[PDB]
């Protein structure tokens, strides 16, 4: 019809047949994630959203999902990332010198998906979704990411990276998850240093954003909570990309 009850779009065609797959899938690839039964991880999801309200969404109606998808990623070589998908993707694919949300289990079966169900059913709805800034922050996908987001940056030792793009005006900004979420999730007890790297975006080799006021900003946020913060340029992601499938194959 011509209306809709939300603003959003609606749950991702056939959902549970996709996050089911995506299941099977990764317990074949990744050998200690075999334990899972799949069936089970899809019902604890399901059962997160189904027959609420999908602006009454909580962290804990994620728990039982958060349990089954327990995983230990490397806690040294985590990559966070800001509004940067694709690079942060293709980077980790190389060798795997670093693992970002989407390369966790949980992470990796709702990339790109959305989802919602009906208070007064246990329909899915496929027609409309919550969204975040004109319906509710409280919804069924808003609420995923941020209480795994937020897992994942517990999760993070030693020296973190986060990977952010500069083409943006808000390169560090306060109200992405990264900034409202992760930046004060890091545990400073285990994190010794934040690394951000700022991708450029064009003109290969602009100015130096590591000078960036939010740059400033995120530093000495990071600073104070006693976490030392580095940053670096990357002037043509291309070309850092080629230098790490060969390194020194003649700039790198
Ligand atoms: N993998 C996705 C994803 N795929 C699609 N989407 C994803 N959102 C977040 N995640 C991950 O959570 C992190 C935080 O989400 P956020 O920066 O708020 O995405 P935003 O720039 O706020 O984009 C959020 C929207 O983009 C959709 C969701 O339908 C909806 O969450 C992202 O960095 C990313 O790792």
């Amino acid at each position: 019809r011509w209306r809709q009850t939300w603003s959003g779009p609606g749950t991702t065609k056939r959902f549970p047949e996709t996050v089911l797959a995506r299941c099977v899938k990764y317990t074949e690839i990744h050998p200690e994630m075999r334990h899972v039964d799949c069936q089970s991880v899809w019902d604890a999801f399901k059962g997160a959203f189904i027959s609420k309200h999908p602006c009454d969404i909580t962290e804990e109606d994620y728990q039982p999902l958060m349990k089954l998808g327990t995983q230990t990623v490397p806690c040294n070589k985590i990559l966070l990332w800001s509004r940067i998908k694709d690079l942060a993707h293709q980077f980790t694919q190389v060798q795997r010198d670093m693992f970002t949300l989407e390369d966790t289990l949980l992470g990796y079966l709702a990339d790109d998906l959305t989802w919602c169900g009906e208070f007064d059913t246990s329909k899915i709805n496929y027609q409309s979704c919550p969204d975040w800034r004109k319906d509710c922050s409280n919804n069924p996908v808003s609420v995923f990411w941020k209480t795994v987001s937020r897992r994942f940056a517990e999760a993070a030792c030693d020296v973190v990276h986060v990977m952010l793009d500069g083409s943006r005006s808000k390169i560090f900004d306060k109200d992405s998850t990264f900034g409202s979420v992760q930046v004060h999730n890091l545990q400073p007890e285990k994190v010794q240093t934040l690394e951000a790297w700022v991708i450029h975006g064009g003109r290969e080799d602009s100015r130096d954003l590591c000078q960036d006021p939010t740059i400033k900003e995120l530093e000495s946020i990071i600073s104070k909570r006693n976490i030392q913060f580095s940053c670096k340029n990357i002037y043509r992601p291309d070309k850092f990309l080629q230098c790490v499938k060969n390194p020194e194959d003649s700039s790198c």
